[PDB]
């Protein structure tokens, strides 16, 4: 069991993929620093066939959430802000 | 264990039913897309039970540790959809 | 591991009696609502949940014994869910 | 695993002690009822160390939701004055 | 499995090491004892610095986590008006 975390950026979507008998665990999403707040944040991802929203962060109220989430398989993350910084551990 | 996740839309309630021998964890549940109180039913069994309340400005998603072994139906009200994200597990 | 949960009406405390029970939330059904949890002795406070700001919480509650849950809200219930497990 | 819980009144610190190999997990800090906008540190005390766990708020902020291991003795404390703090878990081995 | 935590002053990054064996698990982080403002909360492991969220004094006071970390990490913040603690376990 190792830390995991990537830094996502607004626009295309950052493709990860575990490797076979690795488990993904993401704990969080968390938003970077920004000097002319006012926004709100919808975090997409993609895993197989389906498209989901995974919550909205929002500036001065909720900079981050906390999730209990697991990656089998490959997924991509996005959203259309700054960054998201998506924080956990692999594991098999 | 893998992942799990569905979209359920506006007062169109969606039957989960877990494979035999298997569990669905539900981790959160999350408004879709942002221009006002949302509850969120369960019915397991003959329980019609409440999982909480979304708000649009306030309350966007929150979070759960639920488990169900056996069919459930998730439910909501009126301008979109509602994510319950999770993953599935044997017993 | 099973599902569990019950709906707590108000001024009608349930007592639960295992199997562990473990509580993962409180959410408020339909000003501020206590609730109250009898376990082995001991009156406990579990958290004040709140009709237009906490319509719910969420917790890692263990129940190995007989346990009393109740509120006072009286213009609604509380549902309170979880599952069993060995 | 067993459950586990306490009532801290104001300025009477509770001293903690698991028996040897029992952990004793703390899941959430809670305030009790009372009658107004006041913020209540929560202290605990673990060997040589004075950390703070929180801080509750009576309008906004009546509990917060933890996931804290004690192995060894803790003294846990606060505040507030006009009520308790209740701390709730469980006991495991290990 | 034991209890770990950290007071982290301003201006005082702390580096953790996990001794041979163990992972180190953090739960939280909490704003120590005037003033509203923001608190971003960063990491450093191995190549990435990272941004675990952002404690405000009035309202966010504390959050919680599930952080796993195997090797090497720094731990630090930006609020010069106090310390920002953060607590957890060790264990293999």
């Amino acid at each position: 069991m190792e830390f995991w975390g990537i830094e996502v950026k607004s626009g295309k979507p950052v493709t990860v993929t575990p490797e076979e008998g690795i488990l993904i665990h993401v704990s969080q999403a968390s938003l970077g620093e920004c000097k002319n707040k006012k926004e709100f944040v919808p975090l997409h991802v993609k895993v197989g066939n389906q498209n989901l929203v995974l919550g909205t962060l929002s500036t001065e109220n909720i900079p981050q959430l906390f999730c209990d989430l697991v990656f089998d398989k490959e997924f991509e993350l996005s959203h259309t802000w700054g960054s998201v910084y998506f924080v956990g551990y692999k594991t098999p």
